[PDB]
């Protein structure tokens, strides 16, 4: 891999609680100068985002419902197609872990699928943070077959904001579960480009990615 | 402060990512025994909370934006009319941080000003979160007279998701700045009941508690 065709599986992200305007500029700014495939930002700065990378080829994307993934379906829904239409070209959503853990499966796929069908109508995909951390490993297998059905596009591991984040482990599980039919985000704690092509071994498609100028130099 | 006093200062709290529906309905009956102020949770979980308080002096109240306070504003109102129409009597949102400490009060201005519209056109109140933890002591004041400005009819301590919480200098110091004309509600490990009493000595007339029952009993 070269650096420059790392880039393309990162989607650059700040989305810390105290980014300022200046830092969230610096984050377009960095992704600019690698071409990375994302910025990933929470919704409120989707405009900002979208302007300072108007004419390039680097996308602006937006988590959703974050990183909590409690809040209710029609808020999330709405947050979504409000940053899509600000200039959103995916959509990282957090699985309801709640109502995974009490195996209301339903009330999860109905959770998603909501979702999915509003970011597909927009002509945009949906990546679910499953929250590995807070998981036994069968409920990331059912959260993953629960997205697949629900229509998701990417499985992803992790919000930075729980106990761990990506570990090599859970992105081959979560891999050999959705095979190639849905693709794979590896997110939190990864550091180096070492641990960044580990986690392209283990079956990741795309990452999440705050250390991405260290990772690229 | 007999129990039943100490308790209607109390928001019983659980916004955890993993809470189920059992857990949820938990917090309910343990607020009802209590008879506390609230029963506050994410805002999926309001129509549920809502059901189960009915006939009750216990208000459902919802967090918005939360916990990171970078939801674009229209989606943060979206989030809490939807919440105070399923049953919220309250509304807990949470400070754009970055905006404040990039110096952009305008913005920090307009954001609280918006949800304090749409919360106070359904006669409902508003608190702020200004998440102590990220802010010089200057950065709190000033979070005070915005949020004043705005409109809002609280301003709160912490959201449990940073490096601290609630600390009796705070409780101070946001106390002095809005006097009487707002509440001051603490939160964010308050652990004990001589915790709890601390907070209400130094101004507190509201706290977040999620270890009530360890509180009061």
């Amino acid at each position: 891999l070269t650096t420059e065709q790392l880039a393309k599986y990162i989607d650059h992200t700040n989305l810390k609680a105290d980014a300022t305007e200046a830092d969230i500029k610096q984050l377009c700014d960095e992704a600019k100068k690698f071409n990375t495939a994302s910025v990933c930002v929470n919704s409120y700065w989707i405009p900002f985002v979208t302007e300072q990378l108007k004419g390039t080829d680097v996308n602006p994307i937006a988590v959703v419902g974050f990183p909590l993934g409690a809040m209710a379906t029609e808020s999330e829904i709405f947050e979504a197609t409000t940053a899509i239409d600000q200039g959103a070209e995916e959509i990282d959503m957090v699985l309801n872990v709640g109502e995974l853990k009490g195996g209301n499966d339903e009330k999860v796929l109905a959770d998603i699928q909501g979702l999915a069908d509003a970011v597909h109508a927009k002509g945009k995909i949906l990546k679910v943070i499953l929250e590995n951390a807070l998981l036994t490993k069968d409920e990331i297998v059912r959260a993953c077959q629960l997205s697949e059905k629900a229509g998701a596009d990417f499985v992803k591991t992790s919000t930075g904001y729980s106990t761990s984040g990506a570990k090599v482990e859970d992105v081959k599980l979560m891999r050999e579960t959705v095979g190639d039919r849905l693709g794979v985000k590896a997110s939190g704690g990864i550091h180096s480009r070492e641990e960044a092509l580990a986690m392209i071994d283990a079956g990741a498609s795309r990452m999440g990615v705050s250390a991405t100028v260290a990772i690229l130099t």
